[PDB]
């Protein structure tokens, strides 16, 4: 504790060599003082800009929090000292910190020498990133990382991706919300997908992908789910739940799960929503998610979707569909979803396709994948196979779940085989396995 | 107040008669400081070694919570004192914990002595744990279990026995719930077996088993019964049986009694929650049941099962293609979903003879150890009359049946007896009716 | 504090003036020193016996909890004072009360009158619960226990009795709750038979009943009243009406005063006093209800009973068990869970002309002796009256209809003659009609 104090008042004095001393004996860096300042806030305060170079060098932090509040640069910024400034901006510190009264370091200070520094800190740094994050995002698009998890449905990444990066860029209205809706037979990637855009999004946060599912929603008093109880009743003091949620993280990823099973006056409260991105609690709070991002699944007109999709395999042959009769996938939607101005609030219809032959081998590879890697990472078994393989588990394929269909294939006829020779303990440690066309 | 300032003062000061006085008398062991830290605290930051002993001994807690935050085992690594690490450790402290700025005792240990003692207790901890999961491996399969409690259903056994085997040794995909449909006659062990695999999962804890009749769930307002009302609405603090039970254990085991009589709209929240294994109740709290067991019982197929007995009185009384139990469910359900998600179909079938006398054996041995009268014990029950309680076939009511049968004529006359002080010293059932 | 101080620094003086005046004072008579020994305690090591005596007079309790832990009666008996012991045994001090290291007064004791004193104390003790269990012993037969308060249902009341008999010879699953289900028309002894058995049972005032109308019980009212409002819920009253009065009496006779107006949801959470019982309360706390008596009742089956007659004039008066297996009760109140895990059915008859004369004929003799000049009661020709009375017959609602029949026929006659000051002494009855 001893040393926290030594520093400080080294750093208050302008002493080099007893500042040198502390840092070198292992004294905090960025030690406290009872009045509320630390070694590097008080060099820079007393214009002491070697005190402060070598506090940086020592692993200083001058973005730490009347003067109360005041970071080091703020402090550097109060002498009116452009040497400490750019010493304290090269060290990383922030021009735009902000104290407890809220003065920053771009206004403590006349205009000179220390502005100059500030600005051209903050316009190197984002320049700096907005360059590297366009860099980033050309070298690695949204549509491979996609790519990496969905098989097949390239019109529904390339439509998704392209919206994502028309926003990501700047180049959409921040005044209405983005908003989709997934459309297609059942097991074929919709939530999938959203859940993979979500992450790609909100890679790191939890919080940055809000799951709702519609079935939870299937009459019409389900809304008070969303917003909460009104004054004076049961539950109103908690507030909406929905609402919460959008509040934690405004731009988060919204996924409205099987929103078909929802009673359709449960989706009036989306209007607003989706036309504004404004909803407004039990309590009278508005929550504000203009950028947020809006997805909706379900499998309304997966029959005609189906009949639709047939038309590329209806070619003569001698794989991208125009789909202009959606002006006759409308009236389905208008049947199910009973309000034109809800429809008309949606920014793009998505449409999956029922797989192909060769989708169908590059999930049963991807199954088979899978599972090899889980057998060598559990029992360090290798697992093999070829195309005979893929293509007997492909034969036993259901349109009516899709991956789903081809996941239970592969369980059943496969994974049962080597969970029973593994109980027999017929599978030594390190063993590979062929399955050489193991049927019938 | 003042006794707690003193043992506060005499741990401070490494004063053993002061602390030892200040235990004695029955002031807190855990008292805290207004500066943040308490008597084992101050005791490990001044190395006062004996202090801590007789501290941790009195019931001291070293994991509870600059050095703000700091607990006892981190102010006895601040102090870089071995000793004081060690007795806290012995006391239970943890080496990983993390204090108020989320810095461990390892972060503030020097490399030396007290290092090394921390990542030895921090070894201890792992190899325990590895130690528990190695003996829930080792310890007795299932089946075992299942065929001292359970008589007959030997099918079912081993088709219980091996999802949960192979789904114990990986072998399936740990983003989806289990999912059994038990068919057959009612009152025949499907409860029994689903409270023993219960058991098996979850010995210790009682909660670990669950159960519904959906016979409650049969009308659309019975879905707020089911997961809660909206807020604002009837029942609304409740939050449902089902997610109310679930939030006290994601992984325990969920009985659906009578799924047939279940609201098509019960059946979309359950076929929902099996395919994702997440669920929300009406307060907004959201529940993961990846690991958790769910298992369907109903009666739809019970006539055919029970005529057929593919397997009783034909192969085993203890494939064969039943292949119109797959077409009766479709016609009772959404098949695309309801049957798609199922991850297995369980029979069980009708009591024969032998597990019926084996029951009644079991009943029989059940009254007469329970025998707290001691002296009357050995009243044995020969063999004849235990085969005329079986000929009082009461199958259609399940085992409980017999087990009334049983007491009607085996549990009567003994009551009778001992009130009329008739039969000390015990006596054969000999033959009766 | 300064009281207490004063009081105990007199009683380790002896000092009889100080420690009357702290007492006349208000001074706590139990007062505690620091130290973990009370004025009591130090004037009994000190062999203070006037200052013992004069506690105990002032209230001292002698059973007030290395010397910690030890009660006043140790400290005397320490001291081997026989009058001080003495003293302390006849305030209730316990000979055999052990302190916080185990060590009851008797270890404590030397060889002398205060052996002979403890013992003689324990040996009170033992006579007490002997006698206790006598008393018990000759409640038997509580057939005629309840035969002296309650006229007819001879059939209930020895099923009830034979019940209790088996339960407590071991004959009966106590592993399991006892539950009753009590039919047939309102007013027919059911909550008489209910009472008269508490009363009985439990030692006295009925402590350990429990009766509830389920009829206020719905889906508004289930938890707030049957569990209780938990904490956090619209209400606080835990418990609410059955387990807040559980928590006292587990082995509480509990009576449910008609289930065909109890909600589907408190029929529901009154499965969980079968199995095991251990109830939810809106405490949280959960009572084994195996050794529990639940009595439901209800009315929807009074039909099945009064409407044959022959259980009554059937029952060796000059009809079988189960004439029709739960004929009504399984369809209405879903006996697969609620009346499956009932253990016993019983019915209630109309009652006879002798039992309808025989309640006339007590509320008549309770009427007569109820009169404040009772010299006035002649009761000339009450058998007649009777006869009388009972032409109103009780097949409405049950006793209640001859008590109103008493009331009207009677009361009132002998309020209008009061009142025109015709009653002077010596006087008759009159028979109306
Ligand atoms: N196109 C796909 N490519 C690779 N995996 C897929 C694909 N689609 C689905 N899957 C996988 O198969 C499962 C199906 O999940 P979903 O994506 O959610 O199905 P769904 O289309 O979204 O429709 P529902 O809700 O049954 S209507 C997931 O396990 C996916 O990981
Ligand atoms: N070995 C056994 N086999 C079958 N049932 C048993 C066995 N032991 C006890 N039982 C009884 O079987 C019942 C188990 O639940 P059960 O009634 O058979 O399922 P369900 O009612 O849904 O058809 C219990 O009442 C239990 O007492
Ligand atoms: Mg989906």
């Amino acid at each position: 504790s001893n040393k926290d104090a030594a520093l400080l008042e080294a750093a208050r004095a302008n002493n080099m060599q007893e500042v040198s001393r502390l840092l070198s004996e292992g004294a905090d860096v960025n030690a406290k003082h009872r009045l509320g300042w630390t070694a590097l806030m008080v060099a820079a305060i007393n214009r002491n800009n070697s005190v402060v170079q070598v506090l940086l060098a020592a692993g200083a932090d001058p973005n730490l929090g009347s003067f109360k509040g005041c970071t080091a640069l703020h402090y550097a910024v109060l002498a009116d000292d452009y040497r400490t400034v750019k010493e304290l901006l090269d060290g990383g510190a922030n021009p735009l910190q902000r104290n407890e009264m809220g003065h920053t370091p771009l206004d403590y200070a006349r205009e000179g020498e220390v502005m100059k520094l500030l600005r051209t800190s903050e316009a190197k740094y984002q320049e700096k990133q907005r360059k590297r994050e366009a860099e980033e995002r050309r070298r690695f698009p949204l549509e491979q990382r996609l790519k990496e998890h969905i098989i097949g449905q390239e019109s529904a990444i390339a439509t998704v991706g392209a919206a994502i990066r028309r926003k990501e860029n700047g180049w959409y209205d921040e005044e209405h919300p983005l908003v989709f809706l997934f459309l297609g037979s059942s097991g074929i990637g919709k939530t999938e997908l959203a859940k993979q855009t979500a992450k790609y999004m909100h890679k790191d946060a939890k919080k940055g992908f809000i799951r709702l599912d519609m079935s939870e929603f299937q009459e019409r008093h389900e809304v008070a789910k969303f917003i909460g109880s009104p004054p004076g009743y049961v539950g109103h003091e908690e507030g909406g739940q929905l609402t919460k949620k959008l509040k934690q993280c405004p731009n988060a990823v919204v996924l409205f799960d099987e929103v078909d099973k929802a009673h359709p006056d449960v989706l009036t409260i989306m209007l607003q929503l989706f036309d504004e991105g404004r909803l407004t609690d039990g309590k009278g709070k508005t929550i504000d998610c203009k950028d947020a991002i809006f997805i909706m699944t379900s499998n309304v007109a997966s029959d005609e979707i189906a009949q639709h999709a047939l038309q590329l395999r209806q070619e003569a042959l001698e794989t991208i569909s125009k789909n202009f009769k959606e002006n006759v996938i409308r009236p389905i939607l208008k049947a199910h979803f009973r309000r034109d101005e809800f429809l008309g609030r949606i920014n793009e219809i998505v449409y999956f396709l029922p797989f192909c032959h060769s989708e169908l081998i590059q999930l049963v590879n991807k199954e088979l994948n899978f599972w090899a890697k889980r057998a060598k990472q559990r029992h360090n078994i290798t697992l093999l196979w070829d195309r005979e393989v893929a293509d007997v588990l492909v034969d036993g394929y259901n349109v009516h779940y899709g991956a789903r269909s081809i996941k239970h294939e592969v369980e059943r006829r496969v994974v049962n085989q080597l969970a029973a020779a593994y109980e027999q303990d017929l599978l030594p440690g390190g063993c590979t396995l062929r399955i050489t066309v193991e049927d019938s």
